Parts: C-alpha cells; structure tokens; sequence
C-alpha cells in the first residue's frame, strides 16, 4: 500500500492528525495509529494515543 | 493488533478517552472497553464505566 | 462479551446512560436494555425504558 | 427477544418515544410500532402512528 | 408486515408523513408511498408526490 | 404606518407566519399580533396565540 | 399593551410556550410570566416556572 | 436614500426577496414591504405579503 | 414497482424535487432521473439535468 | 417584580434552572442567583454555583 | 469614508459581493448598495440587487 | 444507464456541478468526472478538476 | 452585589467555570477573573487564565 | 489606539485575515481595511476588497 | 481507470484538495494520495500529507 | 483594571488565546492586543497578530 509504504517511512517523524493533535508516530498497522508525545499548542497533552484510521481526515508529516 | 498490545500494556493505568472523561482501563475487549474510577474535571462520575469501541475517538495514556 | 460479563455484573443496581437519564439496570441482552424506575435530574419519568445498545455512547456505574 | 418479550406487556398501556410523541402502543414487530391516539403536550395528533424501529432512541412505559 | 397490513388499512385516509407534508395516501410497496392532493398549512401543493421509506422518520394517520 | 394600514385590512383573515402556524389574524398592535384559531398541518393549535413582530419574518395573507 | 389586555384574559387558562413546555398561567408583568402546574408530554415537571418574556417566541393558550 | 429612490422606481414589478419566494412589489415604506400576488418555485403562495427590511437580506427586481 | 410505473406516468410533465428546483421529467431509470427546462423561482437554471436517485428527499407532480 | 416576590418565596427550596443542574435557591439580586448543593443526574457537582440571569432560559421551583 | 472613495472609484466596475452573486457596482449609499447585470455562475438572476451594507461581509473588486 | 448515454451526450458542453463550480464536462466514467476550464461566480479556478460521483448532487447542462 | 459578596467569599478557593477549565479563584473584578494554577481532565494547562465576565456561563465552586 | 499605530506599520505588508482570504494591506480606517492583489490557495481573486472591522475576528502580517 | 489515467498525468505539479489545501502530487493509488511541499493559504504545512480518497471531494490541477 | 494590570506582567511571556493559536504578548490596550511570533500546533503563523478584546474568551499565561 502506498500507505503502508509511507507510513513505514514516516515512522520516527513528527507528525499531525485531523480525527473528524500532533506528536511522534510511534507505530501504525491497517486499523490504528500510534503516537508519543502528544502536544497540542497550550502543552503536553499524553504519554501516548491510539487513533483508529477509520476516523482520521489527514496526516501530516512535519 | 497493535491495539490489543498497547490496551494490555495501558491496562492499570489512568487514560482520557474521546467519544462523540477519564479513568483507569480496568479491562477491555473488541467490542468495548471498561473504565475504572471515572472522573470529570468538577468530580467524580461513576464507579465504573462501558463504552463501545466503534463511537471511540481517540484513546489516550496519560 | 466483557460486554455480557459487565452487564451481568452490574444488573440490579443503578446506572448512567447516554443515548445520542438514570435508571436501574433490570434487564438487557445483544440488542437492548431494560430500565426500571427511571429517573431525570428533575424527577421521575417512567415505570420502564428500552434502549438499543446501537445508539447508547455510554453505560456508567454509580 | 427482551425486545419482544418487553413490548407485549407494554401493548394496552401509554408509553413514550424518542425518534431522531406519546400514546397507547397498539401493536409492534420487528421493523415498526403502531401507536394509537397520539398525543402532543399541545394536544392531539391522529388516530394513528406507524414507527420504525431503526430511527427510535427509546421507548418508555409511563 | 404490520407495515403492509397497516398501510393496506390507512390507503385511502389523509396522512402526515416526516421525511428527515399532508396528504391522501395513494399508494405504496416496500421501497415507496404515494400520495394525492398534497398541501401544507398555506396552501396545495402538488397533485401528488413519491417519498421513498428510506428517507421517512414516521407516518400518522388523520 | 404601512404595517397598521395593511394589518387593519387583513384583520378577519386567515394569515400564515413565518416566526424564527396559520390562523385568522385577531388583532395587533406595535409589539404583538394575536391569531384566533390557530392551525398547523397536522391539526388544530389551540384557541389563540401571541405573537411579538420583533420574532416574526413575514406574515402573509391567504 | 394588547399584550396586557390578553394575558390578563389568558390568567387561569392552561397555556403553552415556545422559549428560543406547558401549564397553567398563574402570573405576569413586563418582563415575566409564571406557569403552575407545569407538564411535559412524559409527565410533571415542576409546581412553578419562571420565564422570561425576552427569550419567549410565542404563547399559545389551550 | 438610495432604498427610497429605488424602491420608488420598482413599485410595480415583481422582484425577488431573500428573508434570513417573489412577488410583485405593491407597495414599501422605512419598516416593510407589501408585496402582491407572492409565488414559490412550485406555485402560489398568497394573497399579500408583509416584510420588514430588518430581516431582509437583498430585494432584486427581474 | 410503483416508482416506475408513476414515473412512466409522470414522464413530460412538470415537476419538483427534493435533493438535500423545478422542470419537466424528461427521462429516468433506477439509478437517476433527468429533467429537461429546469427553472428556480428567480428564473431559468439549465437546459437539463441529471440527478441520482440516493439523493432523492421527494418528487412531486405538479 | 413578580420575579422578587416569587425567587423570595422560592429560597430555600430545590430549584431546577436552564442556561444554554440543580439545587437550593440559596439567594440571588438583580444580576445574578446563587445555588446551594448543586447536584446533576450523576451525582453532586459542587458545594455553590453563581449563574447570570442574562443567560438564564428559565427557573423553575420543583 | 475610506469606504466611500473606493465605492466611488469601483463604481460602475463589476465587483463580487458577500452576504450571509456578482455584477456592476451601479451606485450605493451609507445604508445599501445597487447592482445592476446581475450574475451568479449558472446564468443572470436579475436585472438589479438592492443590498443592504449591514449585512455585507466583504465586497470586492475584480 | 441513463447516466452513461446522457453523459456521452454531454461531452464538449459546459456543465455545472454541485458537490456536497462550471467548467467543460471532458470526460468521465462510472466513478469520476473530468471538468476542464474550471470557473467560479469570481474567475478562472483550474485547468481542470476530478470529481467522484458518489459526492455529486446533480450535473446541470448549461 | 450578590456577586461581589460571593467572589470576595470564594477567593482563594478552586472553582469550575464554564465560558462558552477549572482553577483557584486568584483575583477578580467587574469585567474579569483571574484564575491561578489551571487544570483539565487531562492536566495542567497554565499558570494563569483571563476571562471576561460577560461570556461565562457560570462559577461553581467545589 | 495600539490598532491605529499597528495597521499604520501593517500597511505594505501582505496580511491574513478572518471575517466570521490573504492580500497587500493597502489602506484602512476606523470601520474598514482595504486589500490588494487578494489571493486563496488557489489563485487570485480580486483586484481589491473592502471588508469592515465589525465582522474581522483577526489580522496577521506575514 | 479514468481516475489513474487522469492521476499520472498531474503527477509532478501542483494540485488542489477539497477534504470534507495545496501541494504537489507526489503519488497516488486507490486507497490514499501523497502530496508535497502542502501549502496553506497562510503559509507553509509540512513536508508531505497522506489523503485517503473516501473523504476527497474533488481534486484539482492548477 | 485587574485586566490592565494583569496584562502589564504578562507582557513579554508566551500566551494563549481563545478567538471565537498562541505567541509572545507584544501589546495591548482597551481595544485590542497584539501577538508576537504567533505560532500553531502544526507550525509557525507569522510575525504579528492583532486581536480585538471584544472577541476572546480567556488568555492564558503559560
């Protein structure tokens, strides 16, 4: 999957999400995401968060 | 599924939750997932608490 | 189910539930539950309740 | 079916439904419920009522 | 059905039908109804008018 | 005042109104309008209504 | 005002209100009404109401 | 005023009227407009017609 | 079906829709219909037009 | 003020309020009113609540 | 006005215009502006637009 | 399909689409549509555009 | 004022405000408040918070 | 007024804007700003635009 | 595939993306696309963005 | 003024604001404020920013 593909290659990365919140992409398989360090502009916000792939608009790699 | 791994791993501890809260993932399953002492940010809310993984936004490991 | 178990463990006493209301858990199964004497932060509003599970985000434990 | 089982000893009595209304369940199967007499808090609304399943949050016997 | 059997007995009759409009109900089958002399509070509307069941929240009879 | 001239003229008539109902127009004045034997598409409305002008779109004549 | 004239008529008279409920009017003045009695379609709701007539729509009497 | 000067030249015509429907403008003064034998995309509408300029987006003469 | 047999019925003469507009049923099938001299309230809109079925509230014969 | 005369007799008893909870009428003046136990359907929310009247829909005594 | 010496030098230039369309800015005052060849994308809409500046969000020439 | 062979037909025309813009209707098929020469009520918008015609609410031929 | 009196009251002590957040009610005045140490179900969120009075909703204190 | 001497120092620089668009800050005064060369992601716009303060949530210069 | 064919040839240059944003098309296949160099209207948004179709309206070559 | 004097210390130390981003507090007055090196979640948003105190709920030191 180009998906796939790319994901793989994002891994590592600073990245953000649109659900309907950034932080380093963790790990991904076909139906989640997974983030570290989870920010939003006014702070930290989470060790870690899941994500289902289902609810997610775009992502972003910065 | 990397969601079971990391609810098993998230299993004990405090976690915020999006649908449409937060508490201790007592325990969890395909279906749904149960929290443990629930509060708000004004208080406590309930001893225990069910909730569909299909109307879940995002989970979050505090 | 951690669904079936829960609930199972939880009828008999009183419960929170959004749909899109508190009341005693009497009965339920895969489609719907039943609750007795419930209540509004007003006041009573009916001897019983069905809901379907499809459109019920929560059940919480008080 | 708890659906089922439920909905017979209602049938004679004023219940009340949530839909996306009150009055005397006639009769009900799996698809729809027919009320009859309808009521709004202003006043009358007809004979009758047909009412799918599918679009109703709740029904309550009062 | 009791949706057949009601709507057999209600052709003939004035209706109202929720769609997400009154009048005398022509006809139907399982995936539309049909209806003759529409109005609404300020006047006719049309000699008839489809509405397919998909798209109807509840039908009442006058 | 072309709003008294013509009110005066339609006093007697039924009228619809837009608000945010039809019904023969009672009386008025600068704040309110009273409808006599109000309807709605469904049915009757009740004995009479008050209506302030400051809510109130368009009042039409039938 | 034609709106004194008419809520002193409608005083004693179940009444209902649209704010942005129903019962009987007990008292007004310029900027409230009070309702006794006061139902929704499920059942009772409170011995009295206070409303504000900037935030009422419409009243209707029955 | 520019609004004088032109209703003054459109009294006569039919013009359009966006309200938060067309007509011919019969007549108009600083609150409102009469407008006279009022049709919808789909037919007749009314008699007459009342509309205050405060909740009048743009009048347009065809 | 009783949506094709109306439809044959209703082919050459005007009629409005509901998507979410006025012309003669020029021509359909199961998954759309055209209608050829559409017209809105202000004027003329386009020689014809395609519209699918799905996405169909109602159609009225006028 | 019948909104004196009646918050004067209501003090001291449970009230329900909407803006946009409940509890004791503790106090209140022109601007504002003062909650004393404040609970919601779920539990107690907190030992006091102030609440502009600006933003109050309507007080009701239970 | 800086708002009056551009209308000025934009006057008889087409300009688009929001509210809540395009054409010439034919002329304008404090309280409204006037269009004339008034045009949407599909075709014309009519042959002039009285619009009231209270409700303009932005005009603009082009 | 109606759409097919009204869509052949169409080919070379200008159109224009609503989604949830006009341009030259080049080519298509059963899952998209090809606009080239994109205009807005504003100006050009781009040499072309892709549109699924699962989002489309109806393609009018100008 | 009843709000004067209270805020004096609740200085120094954690509230709930909802505008449209929890934290000590540091300072406060006729247009403003000065929350200190603020908190969300998630966490901290800053060392201080400015809000204006007139787009609270209400102040609770816990 | 801080806003005075800004939009003074603003003025020949490309800004953003949102009302409820990007270009050159051309002019401004007390109830305007005035834009030139006004782009969107995707293209040009308009040679100018007025828009009003009263509806501009913020500026920005870049 | 209409879709691919078209996706090939505007693969390198500049696109815009309606999603329920502009940038260079880096690849593509059924499930998702890759865009490079994403630009906002304010400024820059990051190396590359992923898009899964299901939720792109329409896509278009600048 | 508590907001003058609180916005004194304030100045010169990372904010946030709620309109309706963050970044160094520059100035302010009564009218507005004026934001230094604002900033997104997802990136930088350029060098400057005003905003008018009328339409923001609450700043934030952080």
């Amino acid at each position: 999957s180009l998906l796939e593909k790319v994901l793989k290659e994002w891994k590592g990365h600073k990245v953000a999400v649109s659900v309907g919140f950034t932080g380093t992409l963790e790990d991904f398989d076909e139906e989640v995401i997974l983030l570290k360090d989870v920010v939003d502009v006014i702070g930290n916000r989470g060790k870690q968060m899941l994500i289902g792939l289902e609810d997610i608009n775009w992502i972003m790699l910065l």
